[PDB]
């Protein structure tokens, strides 16, 4: 019952990556897994047109940007730095939209090159309008619809928890500022033209929740008759572990596309749709590849067997940050599929950082508790593969903690060959900006 | 009224760091606060000697290292990379202790230079013994005493921890026979299970840790590790080094009387040395509102989890103060406002004012009324912030670090990273 491969790495393909990266740890990305997600998103049900934007904050490697560009997938940038980064990878400016918490001081330069801006607060709209007064520049507007992920918590707001929308969220402009005239007054003051509305409150895999997401956001498109595009954001869930449900884009897409048809039947306007998936595009396409460098034991009550890797929260932080479980497969350090065998052992996986919280197998949703996974019996030198690590891992980790170098990145082509796309960082590069004093 | 200053920055001094750094965000370190912490640690009560090691994993800046080195403070490194990094800052090899989860493949090269190694596993002790078999080597042993912080959760000791060698492998001959099979000389013992502020607990920590130096008569040093608690927020208790050290020093006296050996003591403060000595200096670049049930006023900083992760990672509260953006203390005023503070990352969890221990729940702080452009200073951020953050998330460059001397002058110790450097190691095709 031992897995003969991981989500996309056989024992032969894993050693091929390690050789290309000069050792462990490393990030492995599979072109095959990127093509499945790209095609699945480009097949999203739409009524009058679809645009897929990659939320590059999930994984900003230029090869990933170049690949999604070749598939006619656009880019959703989270800051002026991501805008300038995507343009370095060859993405044209017009294919980038900027939705940020911090409007960069050089936003006007980006807008001039063709970058579409989604104003995310009153302050950003006014700064945009001050610079392009009476012209009247087109701009996007992100709205906080007044509700977030969960509805009204099946009762009243309840506890004020973090959310992508609602009264406990700082994202977007509060919906009451749209309906009380505050935002339309700013638009008229600077002669702006609102061409696009942006929302981001979708979650789960319920088609009837996504239809309500669309209906509510579309109601803001009738406030500004010049709007021609509706950006519904991301949030499509990916089930990394067995039993968890991945969102079916065809099942939730058709009620969304019908909500677009109902708008065109009640308003007479056929709107372009946009989606901003981050996790759904790159999550299962990436995997952390590390080696078991040590194996220790405790005895007595609450004792465990610990597998210590040469990686950790420096490379995958989601276990420590959320208590997220990742699929884990242990392959023979020989690289031969004949040495997989059929021996299992329940273990706890820990990271190489000298920190108690550097745990790789936590209890679901509780990063302070231990949990054991039944894996292949591992000797020192065997490869551990953490799958589903292509989103918010390389692009969001505590790199250089304990002064560990930033892990390299490898691309595995459709033929099973490994290509290095980011060389390992050197030690001196970690403190190359320090100044003597 | 409102605070006319932060823990160590006035509006004028804060503007000085911003000038020296080119803008916000930035880390600021106080030479004064480092000096105050260095003296308290160097005054730890001891019976027969004390060595203070800075756990550089909390802030590895070379100026911080050079400073502690000038104060006779040694280094506790947690990886082969930190050992070399500390050596690049001018720290001798002999002033470095290596206690790491991951033994580097070039560890023999570090040991020959003078670096002292504490084996944290049977595997490590065996790899050390195989390379130095019968050559008169000396080594330390890090022992899991069998109890963590309780004198199933993640702990620094006990059956739940992977640090380090399980005590039952020492008391059943296994570790003794490894040392004897390779001709090793166990030089010191290493534990790290102390916590809190109770001197009775610290005395139980020292006694149980000293019971393992009985197994190896060659032991001359006893490293009790770190974990000295720092209360960043007003009302929280900071460990009194003087009152917990008197019962610990008595344990060394009781060991010398009954066992006949006067052991040297070592401590590894990390948080205690640098936490209060550093602050995150940022700018309020936006301010938004909501209405209705559980509505809030939000301050959007130009920093976030990319710079200070402890709020999101632990739900840890940090002391916060707001200064006028003009930099003139005459502009502090008397106006206040309860606000939620959020970072600049497009992330629902980039909260900077969470509930204590619940990083997903919002909890407002009463601060000075903030206009866009004002300065927010987050104190208690010199430990596990610049040395432990999600930098380059949303491609934000690594923030600069500034040192503030005794005369109030700001000195740049790390320039702001450029966008190009964030992906200077990427290869095409
Ligand atoms: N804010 C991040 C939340 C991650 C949720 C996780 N279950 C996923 O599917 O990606």
């Amino acid at each position: 019952t031992n897995p003969l491969q991981s989500i996309f790495l056989t024992p032969e393909t894993a050693k091929a990556c390690i050789d290309a990266a000069g050792g462990t740890p490393l990030y492995a990305y599979s072109i095959d897994k990127l093509e499945e997600a790209a095609d699945a998103c480009l097949a999203f049900p739409n009524a009058y047109g679809l645009t897929v934007r990659y939320a590059m904050k999930a994984c900003p490697n230029a090869s990933i940007l170049k690949y999604f560009h070749s598939k006619n997938i656009h880019v959703d940038a989270s800051s002026g730095f991501e805008v300038r980064r995507a343009m370095d990878a060859g993405v044209p400016a017009e294919n980038i939209s900027l939705s940020t918490q911090e409007l960069p001081e050089d936003f006007a330069a980006l807008v001039d090159m063709g970058v579409k801006l989604n104003a995310c607060s009153v302050s950003q709209l006014e700064r945009f309008g001050e610079h392009y007064a009476g012209k009247g520049a087109k701009v996007g507007v992100r709205v906080n619809p007044g509700v977030g992920s969960g509805g009204f918590s099946a009762s009243t707001t309840g506890f004020s928890k973090t959310n992508v929308g609602g009264p406990s969220s700082s994202f977007g402009i509060w919906h009451e500022l749209v309906t009380d005239g505050t935002v339309p007054d700013i638009v008229e003051r600077y002669g702006l033209e609102v061409e696009r509305i942006h929302t981001h409150i979708g979650s789960g895999s319920d088609p009837e929740i996504w239809q309500q997401v669309a209906t509510k956001s579309l109601s803001f498109c009738k406030v500004f008759p010049t709007v021609k595009t509706m950006n519904l954001g991301g949030g499509y869930k990916v089930g990394r572990n067995k039993g968890e449900v991945t969102t079916d884009l065809q099942k939730i897409g058709k009620p969304v596309a019908d909500a677009f048809k109902k708008f065109a039947e009640k308003e007479g306007r056929e709107l372009q749709m946009e989606i901003e998936p981050g996790t759904y595009l790159v999550a299962m396409a990436g995997a952390l590849v590390s080696k078991v460098q040590d194996k220790v034991h405790t005895t007595g009550e609450n004792s465990h067997t610990f597998l210590k890797l040469d990686a950790g929260m420096t490379d995958v932080l989601r276990p420590s940050l959320y208590g997220a479980v990742h699929p884990i497969t242990i392959l023979p350090g020989s690289g031969n599929s004949a040495d997989v065998g059929d021996e299992t052992e329940s273990v706890v996986v820990v990271g190489h950082c000298c920190e108690s919280g550097d745990l790789m197998t936590p209890a679901p949703g509780e990063p302070e508790q231990l949990a054991e996974q039944e894996l292949r019996a591992a000797a020192v030198g065997d490869i551990l593969v953490m799958d589903g690590s292509g989103a918010y891992c390389s692009g969001m980790s505590t790199k250089n903690y304990n002064s560990f170098p930033e892990a390299p990145e490898v691309l595995v082509d459709k033929a099973g060959k490994a290509h290095l796309i980011r060389k390992r960082q050197t030690l001196s590069q970690i403190y190359e900006n320090e100044i003597s004093v």
